[PDB]
């Protein structure tokens, strides 16, 4: 069963998997809820692998044409508004800046358009940052239980 | 005389340019401001067709390889943690996963790095933010000439 697009389902999976991490390091008897942590760090390595299976499949597609062109084209105004943004001024000048381009008929920012840049392109990269947090996970979680034994 | 990398001067050719034209706006008797302004817009209009040339020019060499693919790695990890930063929580939860991150052994975004890219491709782009923005000088510049005749 199909409930929603892959695009839609991968940024919401990307996400939760991330406030998921955070809330396990707040809970870190400290050995049943590390091999519950355990657990869900193979779960997600596991949907993890999936999503990259699927997104490596999908990749055939000839499809789109100017889509793609498209995306080159804003990632490029989003390269430099960014860049000019994270290396020059203040909030007031940042400010300033947005309001003559807006006057000027410039979109500000927006890099959300640009999603399909990086579920078209991740599958080709050796390693990635999600794969880096889940090894993480893992060496966290072997780390406490090898501290922590309550398993009597 | 070249006193400086292209790729340098550009982002500060680029920047300096967007705080001049805040400053015109804060200007804005107002006649002879409008023809310093006129005069200053087509000065910019020359230097960015000039910074055009110089980087659709530049683009013949083969060159550096492994640094172009480092871009691209570079930009999947940004457009990842960028778009996910920009379309979910607050501050706090962008923080808490920023430190996730590191503790991790994943480095923040760093657009500044991926500069190489836009150099490299707004020369193929038919229009620019810069290209847009002297248009609109242009236009500002029009209908402050038009309006205001003090030149007796
Ligand atoms: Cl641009
Ligand atoms: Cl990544």
């Amino acid at each position: 069963d199909k409930i929603m697009s892959y695009n839609a389902f991968f940024w919401m999976w990307v996400h939760d998997m991330l406030i998921d991490s955070i809330k396990w390091r707040d809970e870190h008897g400290c050995n049943k809820k590390c091999i519950c942590f355990q657990k869900w760090v193979e779960q997600k390595k596991t949907e993890w692998g999936k999503i990259k299976d699927h997104f490596r499949k999908q990749k055939d597609i000839p499809k789109d044409w100017t889509h793609d062109d498209f995306l080159q084209t804003l990632l490029m105004k989003d390269l430099l508004l960014e860049i000019i943004q994270d290396t020059y001024g203040d909030a007031n000048e940042i400010k300033r800046i947005e309001a003559l381009l807006e006057q000027a008929g410039v979109g500000g920012i927006d890099f959300a358009a640009l999603a399909g840049l990086y579920t078209k392109g991740f599958v080709a990269e050796k390693d990635t940052t999600i794969d880096k947090l889940l090894q993480h996970e893992q060496k966290e979680a072997d780390k406490c239980l090898k501290t922590h034994t309550d398993d009597t």
